[PDB]
């Protein structure tokens, strides 16, 4: 189905980024309500992403998960690319982040539990997502995790959710993402990410060290779990299975 900017009814804006802006849209027949990403082709060559983006397209119209956002396709004009996806009502986990400032861990093991089973499908298809960070964390009517983001996705900057062989220029595999989710788990339950600082050299040591503290109100089962997450040896880190049935998160997860 080759589409046109002429088919869609654009409302109000959702995001606007540096690459484009994304849209909420109307598909004027079938009354689908979507949103619609906006990117400048002037934009994308002076930056020479020009590849991953139809490498994203590539990878994300072919994944199919209720906790992972769905590409429905795409088009371009004279002048923009115009990517059409999924339509998260619920918004970002990252302002429901900043409203409730922290969350339960009710809300946290939920949350790791849908990011795990759609990891565990995402790494079936061996495709590894890389910048799983709360921005990239999208809400489905029913508060339902939505994995959001492929533009630097690949098969097997900011810091704060990379692990140390992945800034360290090393060789990775699935197991990066096994890090990123002890980083959202801390994050969750804290407000913070683990190896927060003001600069990006200071983020770097925290991060290739292994080097975070839990506040008193986090507690052992909690600890316990991103501890064995955040391990700095990928090996030493725990397969999906062993975190979906981790004590902590079969305590609280739904
Ligand atoms: C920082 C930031 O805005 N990140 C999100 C990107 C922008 C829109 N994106 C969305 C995408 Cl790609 C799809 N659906 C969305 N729904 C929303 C939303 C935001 N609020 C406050 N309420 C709703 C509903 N956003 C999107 C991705």
């Amino acid at each position: 189905r080759q589409w046109a900017l002429e088919d869609f009814e654009i409302g109000r804006p959702l995001g606007k980024g540096k690459f484009g802006n994304v849209y909420l849209a109307r598909e004027k027949q079938s009354k689908f309500i979507l949103a619609l990403k906006v990117l400048f082709k002037a934009q994308l060559e002076k930056a020479g992403v020009e590849h991953q983006l139809r490498r994203e397209v590539e990878i994300q119209s072919h994944l199919r998960h209720p906790n992972i956002l769905r590409l429905y396709g795409y088009f371009h004009d004279a002048t923009r690319v115009y990517l059409i996806l999924e339509y998260a009502p619920l918004g970002t986990v990252y302002r429901e982040l900043q409203k409730l400032s922290k969350f339960d861990e009710q809300r946290t093991a939920t949350y790791i539990t849908e990011l795990a089973n759609a990891l565990s499908y995402c790494h079936s298809k061996r495709v590894i997502h890389r910048d799983i960070k709360p921005e990239n964390l999208l809400l489905g009517s029913a508060g339902e995790l939505k994995i959001a983001d492929f533009g630097w996705s690949v098969h097997a900057g900011t810091l704060d959710y990379l692990p140390p062989e992945m800034i360290e220029g090393r060789m990775h595999d699935e197991k990066v993402d096994l890090w990123s989710l002890g980083v959202l788990c801390y994050e969750f339950l804290v407000g913070k990410p683990p190896f927060e600082a003001n600069t990006y050299q200071e983020t770097y040591k925290r991060i290739s060290r292994v080097e975070f503290t839990f506040p008193d109100f986090v507690t052992e089962g909690a600890r316990d779990l991103i501890s064995r997450l955040l391990k700095h040896n990928p090996s030493q880190r725990p397969m999906l299975r062993e975190v979906l049935e981790h004590p902590w998160i079969t305590a609280n997860s739904s």
